[PDB]
């Protein structure tokens, strides 16, 4: 099924992109929990890490690598945390696999 | 040495013990020593990378390799309700160990913010 982050890459609604190519977007959560907190989604809809292929390795490393280096360009060199959550336990809050990416404050043990 | 002389390179090459859950030529997945749920793992790179935010761009599909087999042993483990994944970069993400981990942790109610 369709979320708000497929509405989101579709730019039916807005967001504040901080990057973007051809198989991810990386943008401001509409919700942030420190003082920088984005989050990286693949353009692909899996919905979530529990149900992702072999054949999906490299572009979920990609989400990591846009992740750290949209972190060092928003200031972050103090450090951050990255987050993926999975289900109910996990809290995760759209069926669309997104990386969180939070940082300017010190981030706490344990995670939630 | 391969893997370096953090706890986490001696670990690889069985200098220090740890429980492990699963192993292949890429990576180490192993139950963390001060867990924070009632599962908690980890799972390394066999490959030294001290921090997330000195990966290269040719490390891609060895991070993602880190996050299916955490998702595949969150399964083997039976974490059916789900989990959460995290890594800690640098000082403000409270990192203590420099050898990239993905921390993986379910089996309670997760809360919201992640720390
Ligand atoms: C102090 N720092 C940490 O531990 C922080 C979390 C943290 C504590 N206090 C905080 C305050 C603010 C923010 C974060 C924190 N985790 P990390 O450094 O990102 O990941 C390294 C993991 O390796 C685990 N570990 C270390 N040695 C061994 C070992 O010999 N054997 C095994 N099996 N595990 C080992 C250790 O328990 C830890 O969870
Ligand atoms: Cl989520």
């Amino acid at each position: 099924g369709d979320t708000i982050f497929g509405k989101i890459i579709r730019k039916e609604i807005p967001a504040k992109i901080i990057f973007e190519d051809d198989r991810c977007l990386a943008f401001h959560d509409i919700s942030p929990q420190a003082p920088t907190h984005f989050l990286v989604i693949p353009k692909k809809h899996i919905s979530q890490i529990s149900v992702a292929e072999d054949d999906d390795e490299s572009l979920l490393g990609h989400l990591m690598i846009v992740g750290k280096k949209c972190a060092a360009d928003l200031g972050l060199n103090k450090g951050y945390r990255m987050v993926v959550n999975e289900g109910s336990d996990g809290g995760q809050s759209v069926y669309h696999v997104n990386l969180h990416v939070l940082g300017g404050r010190q981030m706490h043990w344990p995670p939630g």
